[PDB]
């Protein structure tokens, strides 16, 4: 359907912790990160923006498949069990069907869309549905060399693609690259307020708790941040462009949504 300017609800939050590594902060991974440990831990997530130094085909784009997963955001919070399968793209075909839809849909800004996004999943207007890829030097910054110093995943996401609530699997981290595309949106929430969160969500969403015990470990349900500051939650945003980390510390709570065709990568690690 269509964007509404006016019913935008854009949540009002503080500004995730942003990092500036130097070069060589920057030569060990493990290290800077133990470096800024301190300082950011307390948000759950921060931003990392490598310095001038760093630097991240016509085939992998034109040729190369990957499945998509599809998503009603119109009924990520409210509804009365899963992401059905969707169409199989390349990068290519998945770009031209990603642009037109935001073209079709409304260029807005990210606080344009943000305040549409989480107005479709708090008060939805229309059925509203998006497609999403998922799983598909030197330094451990190239993601797939941290597992020596578990394996790097790929994502492909489109404007309103969101991933929802979720902890890291054991009590990794979660580093994430955005590679190429529009920006991220994130949503943090320290550690010490996971009880905060959980207990926040089976307050205002009994019902969903009832028939589905372990929400939590689905990754299929969208908390509205407004809501969990309702309820004294400290919810941290922050905003990935291309060409930067975000960094999600242990048992610490992340959601979040894109804001248009990206295509990024993560790993675990402690
Ligand atoms: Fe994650």
């Amino acid at each position: 359907a269509k964007w509404n300017p006016a019913g935008a609800r854009r949540p009002v939050l503080d500004e995730a912790p942003v990092f500036y590594p130097t070069e060589e902060e920057f030569e060990d991974t493990l290290k800077y990160i133990e470096s800024i440990r301190p300082m950011a831990e307390p948000y759950g997530i921060c931003r990392i923006v490598p310095p001038s130094s760093w630097k991240p085909d016509k085939s992998i784009w034109e040729g190369s498949k990957f499945s998509t997963r599809v998503q009603k955001v119109d009924k990520l919070q409210n509804r009365k069990f899963g992401f059905e399968p969707g169409p199989e793209f390349t990068l290519q075909t998945f770009q031209k069907y990603a642009d037109d839809f935001s073209k079709q849909y409304f260029v807005p800004s990210v606080e344009d869309i943000e305040g549409e996004y989480w107005r479709i999943v708090e008060v939805p207007t229309e059925e509203i549905e998006v497609i999403y890829g998922a799983d598909l030097a030197q330094s451990g910054w190239n993601l797939n060399n941290l597992p020596r110093l578990l394996v790097p995943w790929v994502y492909v996401g489109m404007c309103f693609s969101s991933f929802c609530w979720h902890v890291e699997d054991h009590h990794l981290y979660s580093l994430n690259y955005m590679h190429w595309g529009a920006p991220k949106l994130w949503y943090g929430v320290p550690g010490k307020d996971a009880v905060n969160l959980e207990s926040a969500m089976r307050k205002h969403l009994p019902e969903l708790f009832e028939e589905q015990p372990d929400l939590l470990h689905n990754l299929v349900t969208q908390f509205s941040p407004s809501l969990l500051k309702s309820e004294g939650v400290h919810v941290y945003r922050c905003v990935q462009h291309e060409g930067e980390f975000v960094l999600t510390f242990p048992r610490a709570y992340h959601a979040g949504f894109n804001c248009g065709f990206n295509c990024a990568e993560a790993v675990n690690v402690a």
